[PDB]
Parts: structure tokens; C-alpha cells; sequence
């Protein structure tokens, strides 16, 4: 229907308040430029042919090829896919990638599918959307219930149809390392987040080394943000959590042994010295850095006045709500907005694509140097925009992103003004 | 949505009269590719506006998808989808090596300048270029689009395609100077005259000196009367415009009637003719009745008063389903609309063949081919109706859906 | 490699009957392109198996190469090459704008499920895509491949090609739904009947009422018998198959004995006949003998016993070269195999023409055209044998090799 | 055939030192694509002559296939196939995003004029055009082909390609004026030197002032001696031609020796040197012995008489498998040929990278990148041999085949 999309358009309209943008250009940006819906037929293991529904949305490619993941999910809608493609346009523009925004999806429950039917689905998706994707057109990537395994299957099929005529590795990212993958992909989101957390404390004078962090969540993001916040920033991880509960212990938790416990015990609860707490105890925890590395709107109106960290680093997307926002800005709390804070992920995927189309692969250290600079410069631009335009960090991020996209459209002559 | 859900329902009905696997049904219910795109133009009043454009390609099992583009303020994706699905049956009933497609732009085009119209034509092609082509998807005129717009569209395609292929063949309905076909104007009527002749044959009637009534005196109606008289030797005893009808049991001459309508604004008072009503024309005792006008004009209410031996549905939809049941039980032979008026989609196929071949046919050549095509389509629908004991309408669908399904099975798309 | 070597040797004999430079001759002895590919499939049991496929394009001076794909466990690159070389002569004797190609996979298709067979067919097209296509190299069915597999292959090609061109025309022998041709299943037999009729004409023989015997009773034998009876007015006095022959001086009904064959496994012990042996069948006093089973059935041992006025070689290689001399001494007109049974490849050409022209022919259209290709091909070869005063078989090769060699010179491939 | 059978068996041996599924083993036993083409040229005679060319692409899982073209009168498809197969483990051991390819023409180039050689280089490209290209299959020089021939080939490609893409990147070993790379000429030696330096590091040997002998004195032997001295600061106590060796416990100067060899044809009687035999050179008590001439120079017969701490296999195939066991049991560290001489293919890579990126590197940049790749490659094969406790040759296959096999699984080519 829409409303994920309604929502995306709304936050674009809101940001048009903090910058001069023509109506022409605003209207153009509210429409995804190409939306494709295709039948994705596979033959089940039992011999029956099922047709699934797939989408690929290319929101805007003024700045270059569109970029974005493919989600396999039974509750997938075109409204979601469009909303997310719109957000991708801003996300890649906030870290100055020469990309537009794109996204895809199949309405499927993948855990009903065997490996073999999953490869069929991955290959049938590519055979269906082939004419609108490509290394210089639209470059997919993993997402919800897709992973490098499926990326490899999709790449191979693309290379088969293309007849090995071009950099087919660069048709898609998140690939296995054996076939065009990139080092640094797993750490990407956390690592970028950590750079922004660093440049934030820098801007704030906060010395950071030894100071406290709490990380709400323990997926890949949460675990690694905790790890690097520690072993890279000198912080004391005094709290983390998982879906079923969190733990505190202000002497210093160890993210690995906490992870062993988590996998050992299903949860970080009960941990060695871990004064078990609630998530909101974690959110209302007095730290230097709080990283809600889990779930949307967890700091809303009904808790925001009790958020204690000097810096809120949104590794998770959408943790802080607009009302939550205003409180925190006026509290004096510096949020690193999600799509700037976790852009390290889309940045390392740009790097993957660059290694592919150039036929030359970087090192673990080269990728991080490069990620460091992107994240650093991106944060600075948003930070100085929010200072100079005296607006909230989030709106600054949108003004940075939408200005790039707007400018590109103008320079092509897409909009005259 | 409603129009699309309607098209889906009509397939599920047709599936009641034939054996089709569930997996093939589920496939035919889903359009295989839908494309929605921004279509930006610069308006004359200086603004840049981005209209929403669609191209739907329902199924290409039999060949490239074929179908018109609508410029219309009420365009929904659901209408474009329904029309693509229906177009798959239309091209299959008359055995064209095509699947079904359709497009439209959501715009009120009524007051767009020629300049804005060309820009919109061109911007549409530039948006959908990657999914169309002489061997992929071949558009055509529809609501608010015409040959003029087809020419601008072709030209833009050729310019992007770099003249590397048969670009004329990317779209039909083109002006004659640039790859258009002869026989396009009279195609609907001429095709109908062939099925009327074949229906008569099926019924054992010789139409020479038999009586025909035609409801409607636009292009379709006028040429149906004119050709029935001319080719089939029939006596045009009634025709009618939107206002009313005229009658003369010794025959109206369709040209004179057209002349009269030109001068007087209506067929009314035509010298020697009895003024009758539309609904009276419908009930005349004639060998052929050709509703060439509005839809649902033969219904549950008047269907039992029809006296025609053959009812040629030249207009789309002129007979409702209750009326179907009645006319059948009365032994009245209906030529269902998408069979009867298929000469249109047939002659648009002919155009493509001419383009793709770089060689153009005469009037006589187009007519002879249209004859063959229409004649075999009638017999196929007729024999299916007899052999299966089903209404002519349901037989037309079983013939269409059977073709597409056979093609799907023969490609390995569905195993079953 | 004896199969290819045998092919080369035959080209070398034909050079003895015409003026052809060493240049050209050395060119024609080599296949211009030979592709050998890994064709992997995931078996039903999840295991992946790599099969070996070949595609061979012998010579494309005259146009794209044409030829079928054998799925057979003793396929060798040498046979494929031999067959490709021979295809070039076959497409040329009957004057197609083609050259010759052939392909094959080393697989026993009888051990693969339909799902595994579709995977194989698709893996083959995925493997050879870059060297085949509608104006490059056009495959077709052969040993253990059929229209079902052609449809699968055409489909995988269309998919990789992104429907940019006439993907129907990449391969012939397709199901009718997706571009196949009428006239296909009886093409070989029908082609032979035309050359039989022209041979009779050359001999001054009126075939109505005259006797024909046919060795072999598969599709070609069956339809050779049936069409000679019905079209030529002949009396079918004997037919046979692997298990034996049957004789009736008064005539056999081809459908009755086909029903008996289907019922009992062989034409043998048909109640409406006496049994005779295959050799006895070969020696009957008939106007036409049509060997339509296996190769080398007429040899040095029995060639003197043949009494047939015309030997129509429906099968490939039924007569040995010793037999050629003998029968030609005896005054027996042979219709050499690759001439006699060329109606198949002629009709496959017709199918490709319909595909690339997006326009399909009627049964009777495919027939008249076949009729003329075959007739014309026959008088060409017959008048060569007459003028150059040589064996029909050598006149056939001269005609073929001359065409291919003229095209090579006209391109400047060879300078003489 | 045999060369190929040898390669298959070397792979079958590899498999026993790692985990590799039978379906993956069988896949890897087979060249995925094999092209055999006619390659015609007009002689300066004016006569047209058709040569036989091959191009084999064994496996492209890791990326485009890389490998050279051989002009040689005893060229066999089995040979091109064996070398293509070997090419795949080479580009893998050194972690290039490539797979293995190889090509060949059966010709005596020595009998070909320069004009005719160009014609042949151009015809080869005209014939294999569809299966090669910057992202498909990138050739290189080999036996009797050189940068001069690459430039002709690249040019013909660029002409057929219509300059649509980075045509420089279709073929490596190019002249510097049209996309060639610096570092090319000394790439194999320079790479041998890095591996030698690292082998030393591994053994705790400082090579400064240690003795090296080098068998063979083409480019590879020459530059190995020259750099071992200049870079590694070794004493070159002996080098050797085909004629024989020369020795001097005090040192030979590689440049002097080459001058001398240039002025005389041979190294024999180099001032101050004692003439020794090649077998005497091999048995020299040195720190590094580099067989940079012919294959199977170290065998069962003489392997026990080898006194080098390091056998750097600069040539391909110098030590036999029996010899491998003897040397290893003796504590001698071999640097297996396809790891040790991989600097050539490593710089052909850097060339292709510069070509597709339209940006060229310096001598210094080429050399440091190579240093890094050859070093990193060495330690991997080294630590494999140590950790699996296997011969360095088998470790190099384990490293290489594991890479090619991991890419196949991640594409889903082989399921296990």
C-alpha cells in the first residue's frame, strides 16, 4: 500500500525546511525514478513451479549507479522497498559515494526454502531483473535473509547472462572473498560507527580513552561496536544487552568473553560480574558514549529526559524519534544520526565495487584507511552544517545528502532550478 | 485492484472450461513484468513536471508483448495490468505470435501543447527504452494517443537504438510515411465482415440479399454497413447513430447515409427511411445484427427480443452475460467482441511484420491476409464451442488461454 | 576419427568431378570452428555432473550454419565433425542460404529424468551461447533430441539474449506453440516423394499403378509408403522393419500395417500379407524401392539382384559405392540420400524463415515450397549427372561443393 | 591425450593432500571451453593456407582466464589443454583474480615472413574473437610469440571491437607504446629473486656473499644471475648455456658473461672461468641453484648429488617427482616452478590492471607490487608445506586448487 514510503517522503519534505530547494526538484525526489515488479518463478524441490513476487527500485541516479540490498521477507512490500530505496539515495550521498539509491525485495519466507530452491530463487531474481541492473546501472547487495552465499549465486547468474563481457563481479556486492568480495565488509558498519564516535568526542573535546560506553544490542553491529569502542578507542564497556536482557559491570566487560557467554548461554544475562539490568537501565545509563545498536524508537518521549551519555551514536537505524531528538539536542546531547553513523557498511560496499570494476583488490589496512577518511570527512560535513545552520545533527545529515543529489540533478539539467 | 481483479476472475472462469494446472493458472494471473517510471517534461509554463508512467508485460510465452499506451488522468496500475492480461487473450485468439502488454501515463493530456505532447512522448520512450523493442514489447495508440504520437515515439526509439535494427517495428499505429500499414482504418470493420461471413457459413446461410442492421455509425459502424453491403452483398436495412436509427427494408446505402449525417448532423430523416430507436434496431428481424457502439446494449431485459440470426459484437462488451445465456438458448450465433473486432490487433501485427521485413503490402494484400487470419480464428472458436458445448464467448477464451498455456508448457515454464 | 576421415575422403572424390583449387579443397577439408564445452547439471540427487558437448560449424560461406544436436553415449567429436561437413553439402544441394554445422552431447539420455534432461538442454545453450544464434548457427533435433528439447533450448537462449531479436530462429524443430513449422513431421518422406516423382518424370515412367517397396517402417518408411500411395497413386507391395518384411502384390494399407506394427512390435505376420525377408524385399520387381532403414543394405553382394527401376535413398547411406556402379550399370536411377531425404532440412529452413520474419505459413504453403525446392534440386543434380555424364551421387556432390566453393571465392576467402 | 593426461594426474595427486569433493575434482579435470579454429592467411605466394589454432579456457571461476599463445609446428590440443589447466593453478597460487587459459597455432613461424606473421596474428583474432576479451580471456606471448605479435593482435581486436572498451586490455606482453607495462622483461627473474630472498629468510640464511649457480642463460637465467648479485648480493659462481657451463669460485659478472656470450654465441671460454658441464653446474655446492633452462634436469639419477640449500625452479618442470622426494628428504627447499616463475603472469596481471584502468605505473610501482605478491605467495605455500608437513610442490597445489575450488563452491558451480 504505502506508509513506509509515506514516511520516507515525509522526512524528505521535513528536510526541505532546512535548505533552499526548488519545488520541481522536491517533487522529482519524491518519485522513485524506476520501479520494477517481476514474477520470479522457481521449480520447487517437489517439482511444482511457484511464482514469487520481486521488486527492484531505483530511486534516483543523478549521482551515479543506484546502490542497495535485496531483502527476502514474507512481509515485504513495494512500499518498504521504495521507502528504503529513497533512504539509500541519502545514505550514499551523505558519505559522498558516486551512487544513487536503490533497493530490492522478494515476498518469500526463505526458511521454508531449501538451499537448492534458494539458489533457484536467487538466479530467477537475476534472470527477471537483468535488464535494469549492472555494474554501471544498479548494484545490489545482501540484506534481510540474504547473505554472501546468495550474492555469489546472483553474481554467477549475472555473469552467465552477460557472457563475461564486463566487470560482472561488480554487478553486486557483499560477495564471498573467493569471487570478488572485500576485506572489511564484516566490521564495516561498526568500524564506521566507531570512527564517527571518535570524531564526535574530538569535536566535543572529550578525551575518551578510558571513558565509558554502553551498547544496546548484541548482533554483529553491537558486538563489534563494543569491541572496537574498547580495544580501539580505549573505552570501558560497562554495559551491553541482547533481546532477552542486558548486563552491567563498570569495571570493564570483555566483548568476546561476553560473546562466548552469549553463544554459550543464549544470552549475556548472568554474566561473570554482570549486575543484570534492563535495556532502559542501559539507555538511562550514565556513560560517555551510548550506542543503541538495536531496534527502532527505543529512546522516545517516554525516556529521553533520562538519557545520560554525552554522545548518542546510532549504529542501529531509527533508535531516536523526533521528539526524542529535540530533547537530546536541547539536553546538550550530541547524536550521530543513524544513516551517517552506520554508513560504514555502504561505504565498504562501494570499496568492494571499486575493487571489482578496477580488477584490483585492497588490503585489510587499505580498506580501513579509506573507510576512516570517508567517515571522518562525512561526519565533519554534517557537524559543521548543524553548527553553521544551527539545526539538529539529523537535519544537517539530510541537508548534506539532499544538497548533493539536488546539485547533480541540476547539473544534468534534470531540473532547471 | 478492481479492474485487474476483474481480469483475474475472467481467467479463473475460462479455467472452468479447460484443463489447466494450478501452477500455470497462478502464473497467468501474475503479469511477468511491471515497470513504473518517472516521465519528466518541461511544461510550456516553465515548470518541470514528472508524470507517472507504466508498461506492463503480462506474458511473453508466445512472442513479444503487444499493446497500446493510454494518456489518461484515471490511469491506475490496476487498469494497465488488467488491460495487459486481456491483451494476452486478444492476440492469442486470432493466433498472433505475441503476448500481451499495455502502457499508460497518468496525465490529463487534453490541453498539453503539441510541444509538451512530443516531450511527453519522447520522455516516455527514454524511460521505458530498456524493456521495449521490435522483439520485446511493441506499443501502439490508445486513449489520447494517436499516429502522430507514435511517430515521435518511434523516432526517439530509433535515435536511442542508433538505427541498428528495425526501429519502425518498435511501435504500431504509425503514419504511412514512416512505416505505417494500409488497411488500418477499416480493420475492425473488415475483420468483422469476415467473421460474419464465416458465421453465416457455419449456419448454412448465404448472406447475399439477407438483411443486416448496424447499431452505431462511427468508423466501425459505417464501414461494417458499407462492407456488408459491398463485399457480402447484404441489404443494409437499418443503421443508427447515438441520437437514433433509421430503417428501410429495401436497403439503406451507407455512403448516402454518411453524407446525410454529415449535412444534417444525424441519420434521422434520411430520405425514404423510417426513423426507429436504437433499441428497436436491436430487435429488427435481420440475418445479422452488428452492435458497433456502446456496451451492454443487449441485456437480460431485451435479449429475448433479439431476432438476429447472427450477432456480430463489433463494439466491445455490447452483450452482458445474462444476455449471453438467452441468445445462446435462442440459437442466435454470437461472434464475441474480441474475436469479432480482432482485425484491429491483427492489422497492427501486419504492420510490425512489414516493418520487421522492410517490405510493405498493398490494400489487396492486407485484406487477403486479414481474411485468412480472421477466418481461421472464427472456425477455431466455433469448433471449440461445439466440441465442448460452451458459449461462443467461453470458447474464444479457451482458445486464447490454451495457446498461451501450450507455449508456456513448451518452453518449460510450467511442467504441467 | 574414421567418421571425419571418411567425410574428408568423400570431399576428395567429389573434387575429381569438378574443377576446384587445392586452396579451396584444403579449406573445405577443415571445420572452420569446433567448440567443445563442459555442460554441467545438478542431478536429481543433488550431485553435479559435467557432460561433454560439441558444436561444430564446418563452413558458413553460404550463410549461417544449420544442423542438429545428438544426445548419445557414443558421440565423438569426429562424428560431429563428419556430420557437420556433410550438412554443408546437404544444405547446398537443395540450395539453402546456409552452411553446415552439427552438435552433440556425450550422454545416455535414457538415464536422465525429464528434469535432468531440461537442465542438460539449458546447460548446453548456456555453454555454446556465444557461437550460436539466428544469423550465426541454428541447431535442430537429432539422435535422442526432439521438439520438447528444442523448446527448452530456445527458451534458455531467449532468456540470455534478453529478447533483443528473433530468438525463435536460433533453433528449429520447435513445438508449434513457440515458433515451430507445419510440414515438419513428414518433411523427409514428403521430400522424397517429390524426388521420386521427378525421377519418374525423368525416366518417362508414370507411377500411378506402379509398385513400390519400402524397407523400414519408422516415421520415414511409414510416410514414404503412405504418401507414394496417396500422392503418387502407387501400390505398396512390400514393407519391412528390423524384424522382417511383408508382401502383397495387390497392395498394403500403410495405416493397417502401422496399427499391426504398433500392436505386435513388427510389420511381420500381418494377416493381410505373406512374410518375406528384408533381402527378398530389396530384390522385388518394383518401380520404386525406398530403403528407409539402415545403411549399406545394398552392396556388392546383392546389388546385381536389385530390380527396382528407381532407388530412392530415404535413409542415409543405404547403398555402397560398389553397388552405385553396379546399379548405374544396370540402368537403375538412384536418388542419392542427401538429395532424397533433404526435405527435413528444407522444412527446417522454412521454419527459420517464419521465425526471422515473424510470419507463419500454412500446411499447403510449406508443401508447395518444399515441392519446388525438391524438384529444382533434383533436375539440377540429374542434369549434372546427365551432362557431366556421372553417377547421380557424384552429380549431387558436384552441385553442392560447387555452390559452397563459389561462395568462398566470391567472398575472397580463396583466390581461386 | 598424454600432456593433458599428465596434468589431470598431477591434479589427481593434489586432491590427496586436501579435501576436495568428487564433483569438484571431476569439474577441474575438464577444460570448460575448448575452441579449435581454422586460421587462414594469404601467403606472399598469393596462395591461401589454413592453419589450425586452439584456445582453451580451463576454468574461469576466480575471474577472466589468462594465458599465452604458442606458434609451433608440433603444437597439440592436448598440449594447449595441459597448459591451460596448469595456468589455472599458477594464477591462483599467486592470488590473481584470473583463471587459466592457453592458446596455440600449429605453424612453423620461421617459415613465415613478417607480413605473413601479421596476417596470421590478425586471422587468429578474427577466428577466436567471440570467446576472448578484457573480461573473458586475456592472451599473452609464449613460444615464438612476442610483443610485436601482441600489438598486431590487440590492434585487430580493437578494430573489430570498434574501440567500445579497453581493447589494450585484451592481450598482455604489449609494446610500451600501446598499453604495455614496465617490469615486463625481467618479471620472471625478478619474481624468482623475491621467492629466493624469502626462501632464504625461511631458512635463516643471509644470502649476502653466498654462492648462486644458474643453469641456462637466456633472459631468465641472465636476469636471475644479474639480480641475485645486484639485489641479493650473491656471488654468481657459475652460469650455463646449452653448449655448457663456466665456473669461477670468485664470481662471474652476469653482464660480462652475456656480452661474451653475445660476441661468441656461447659462454664457453669466458676469461677466468673454467668450462664445466651442465651436470657439473647442478651438483655445485651453492646456497641457491636456479635451473633456468630445460625441464627434467634434476632426476632420480642425480638428485642425491645436489648440494644447493635452495632449488629455485625458474624454468618450468626442471625437477622430477622422484627427485622431489630425494631433495626434500635431503633438506633442500625447492621453490616449485609455478610459484617461483610466477612473476611473469603477475606482471601480465599488473599490465591488464593498467590497461582497464587507463592509468600506468612506474618501474618502482610495478616492482614493489610484485615484491608484495611474490613474497605473500611464497609464505603461503611455505606455511602450507610446513603445517600440512608436505612437499613444497604439493603445498603449492593445495594453495592453488583450494582457491579455485572455493570460488567454484561460492558460485554454486559445485554444491559440495
Amino acid at each position: 500500500e504505502i506508509d513506509p514510503f509515506e514516511m520516507a517522503v515525509k522526512q524528505l519534505e521535513r528536510a526541505a525546511q532546512y535548505m533552499d530547494i526548488s519545488e520541481e526538484a522536491l517533487e522529482w525526489l519524491k518519485k522513485p525514478m524506476r520501479i520494477v515488479e517481476v514474477s520470479v518463478p522457481i521449480e520447487m524441490d517437489d517439482g511444482s513451479v511457484k511464482v514469487f513476487t520481486g521488486f527492484r527500485v531505483q530511486h534516483n541516479w543523478a549521482r551515479g549507479p543506484t546502490k542497495g540490498g535485496i531483502r527476502w521477507h514474507p512481509a515485504e512490500t513495494l512500499s518498504t522497498v521504495k521507502a528504503l530505496a529513497t533512504w539509500m539515495t541519502w545514505k550514499v550521498a551523505v558519505v559522498d559515494l558516486p551512487y544513487g539509491g536503490g533497493k530490492g525485495g522478494i515476498i518469500v519466507n526463505p526458511k521454508e526454502l531449501s538451499e537448492r530452491e534458494q539458489e533457484r530463487l536467487a538466479r530467477a531474481y537475476i534472470r527477471a531483473v537483468y535488464d535494469v541492473i549492472g555494474p554501471w546501472t544498479d548494484i545490489p547487495a545482501p540484506d534481510v535473509y540474504t547473505n554472501p552465499k546468495i550474492m555469489g549465486w546472483m553474481m554467477d547468474e549475472y555473469e552467465t547472462i552477460m557472457r563475461r563481457k564486463g566487470p560482472a563481479f561488480g554487478v553486486i556486492t557483499g560477495k564471498p572473498l573467493s569471487i570478488g568480495g572485500s576485506l572489511g565488509r564484516g566490521t564495516a558498519t561498526a568500524q564506521g560507527a566507531i570512527f564517527t564516535i571518535r570524531e564526535a568526542a574530538k569535536a566535543l573535546g572529550i578525551d575518551l580513552k578510558g571513558k565509558k560506553i554502553a551498547v544496546q544490542g548484541y548482533g554483529n553491529a553491537g558486538y563489534y561496536t563494543a569491541k572496537l569502542a574498547k580495544e580501539q578507542l580505549g573505552m570501558t564497556v560497562v554495559a551491553v544487552s541482547d533481546s532477552r536482557g542486558g548486563i552491567y559491570n563498570p569495571d570493564g566487560l570483555d566483548p568476546d568473553e561476553v560473546l562466548k557467554w552469549k553463544r554459550e548461554h543464549g544470552s549475556v544475562k548472568d554474566f561473570p560480574g554482570a549486575t543484570n539490568i534492563t535495556n532502559e537501565e542501559l539507555l538511562e545509563l550514565e556513560v560517555d558514549v551510548l550506542a543503541p545498536a538495536a531496534i527502532e524508537e527505543v529512546i522516545t518521549e517516554k525516556n529521553a529526559d533520562n538519557i545520560k551519555a554525552k554522545i548518542v551514536a546510532e549504529v542501529a537505524n531509527g533508535p531516536v524519534t523526533p521528539e526524542a531528538d529535540d530533547i537530546l539536542r536541547e539536553k546538550g546531547i550530541l547524536q550521530i544520526p543513524d544513516f551517517l553513523c552506520n554508513a560504514g557498511g555502504v561505504t565498504v560496499s562501494y570499496f568492494e565495487w571499486v575493487q571489482n570494476i578496477n580488477g584490483y583488490y585492497w588490503t585489510e589496512e587499505e580498506v580501513r584507511e579509506k573507510l576512516d577518511k570517508k567517515m571522518t570527512k562525512a561526519f565533519w560535513e554534517v557537524y559543521n552544517t548543524h553548527k553553521d545552520k544551527n539545526i539538529h545533527m539529523r537535519d544537517a545529515a539530510y541537508v548534506v545528502a539532499v544538497s548533493r543529489v539536488y546539485q547533480a540533478m541540476k547539473d544534468r539539467g534534470w531540473v532547471k532550478k
